[PDB]
């Protein structure tokens, strides 16, 4: 990263191939699909791991992802990056998936199959 970042416009590329050269840092990430496309943004105390867990999990967002490390321990610049993240592509091409809203969440709890409303 070059700084405290606030917007994907500062984001560095990662591809989700190399899952082992994420930053096991925390911070916000933001994923884009085969397409680049960002349809998941997210926070997390180590990036690597949620990134790792949930791109296995579940394949079709893997093309690529971009991590914001900020050194800084706090929720809230956490919090505002993803905001300036999330509207970075609300803005562009208006995507809200439903793994960021809180619906069915697959991206919360990977390969574990439990969504439990069996039909």
């Amino acid at each position: 990263m070059a700084s405290a970042v606030k917007s994907l416009t500062e984001t560095e590329l990662l591809p989700i191939t190399e899952a082992d050269s994420i930053p096991s840092a925390s911070g916000v990430y933001a994923v884009y699909d085969k397409s680049d496309e960002l349809q998941f943004v997210g926070i997390s105390r180590n990036i690597a791991a949620s990134v790792s867990a949930h791109l296995k999990s579940v394949p079709e967002l893997c093309g690529s992802v971009k991590v914001g490390i900020v050194e800084e321990p706090d929720k809230a610049v956490l919090t505002q990056a993803w905001k300036l993240w999330i509207e970075e592509h609300i803005k562009v091409t208006g995507k809200v998936p439903p793994g960021n809203k809180s619906g069915n969440n697959t991206f919360v709890k990977v390969t574990l199959e439990h969504h439990h409303h069996h039909h």
